[PDB]
């Protein structure tokens, strides 16, 4: 759920899911037209394609566990969905942070309008 | 306060708060349920989610002051509050700005029924 996933974002990057990933780029504060405005964004855009491949699963709602394990994302055993979300939210968070040097602000409150298009996944 | 987010809005997007933006979709006013509905209704779902970020506060009532410098929101300084309230309210206004293009009359006093999911933040 959005709960696990927000504070997994705070965690890794030091920023608070809302302001700094909210409405970012085309995909971040869910989107989904476009081409990715940049690497932060490129990882909104996976995060999508990874919430996409879960047709059986409540991905914004399903509260999973996962703990923290010598400072890695570990997610705890549950069912096939509360895993595969969680591993979703992993590497979405994981990714926020390494491109954490090229987050743009230029970028926040960007007007979806400006994206135009459908890219496959 | 209110007062102040009223403000921005007519500022901003030129319609008064109150109609235009207080019983529009599933979130844009107090009801608070289902999925957000468009672009204008998620612009509110991250608004009341950001309030949520704000226990400490009560962003309701305590009065802040912004300003415009170069046409630009800036929230003028005082409290921790008044300043995160207002960062809440200035990012709510213009993302009801960057969307009045799809925004649409067929989600005003949009029926309960019709909000679907189970959505946390
Ligand atoms: O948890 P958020 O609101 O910061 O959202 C990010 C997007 O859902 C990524 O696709
Ligand atoms: O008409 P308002 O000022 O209550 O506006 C929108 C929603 O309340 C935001 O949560
Ligand atoms: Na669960």
């Amino acid at each position: 759920s959005l709960l696990e996933f927000g504070k997994m974002i705070l965690e890794e990057t030091g920023k608070l899911a809302i302001p700094s990933y909210s409405s970012y780029g085309c995909y971040c504060g869910w989107g989904g037209k476009g081409t990715p405005k940049d690497a932060t964004d490129r990882c909104c855009f996976v995060h999508d394609c990874c919430y996409g491949n879960l047709p059986d699963c409540n991905p914004k709602s399903d509260r999973y566990k996962y703990k923290r394990v010598n400072g890695a994302i570990v997610c705890e055993k549950g069912t096939s969905c509360e895993n595969r979300i969680c591993e979703c939210d992993k590497a979405a968070a994981i990714c926020f942070r390494q491109n954490l040097n090229t987050y743009s602000k230029k970028y926040m409150l960007y007007p979806d309008f400006l994206c135009k298009g459908e890219l496959k996944c």
